[PDB]
């Protein structure tokens, strides 16, 4: 599976989830919020359209899951 890592404006990892191949999963952050992350058939981090990065947050890759 794919690994999704959510960081803040300081590029500090605050949340981490696991995104299924060709699927999508919701990742909850400790910043009193949550971000929906999805991955393609080839495993590719991506943020849902219904949502948008805020508070300077950002997305990053992990390793294995």
């Amino acid at each position: 599976n794919c690994t999704a890592n959510i960081l803040n404006i300081n590029e500090v990892v605050i949340a981490t989830g696991c995104v299924p191949a060709g699927g999508n999963l919701i990742i909850r952050v400790g910043s009193d919020h949550s971000y929906l992350i999805r991955a393609t058939v080839s495993c590719g981090l991506s943020l849902n359209p219904s949502q948008s990065f805020i508070n300077g947050e950002s997305l990053a890759s992990g390793g294995r899951c």
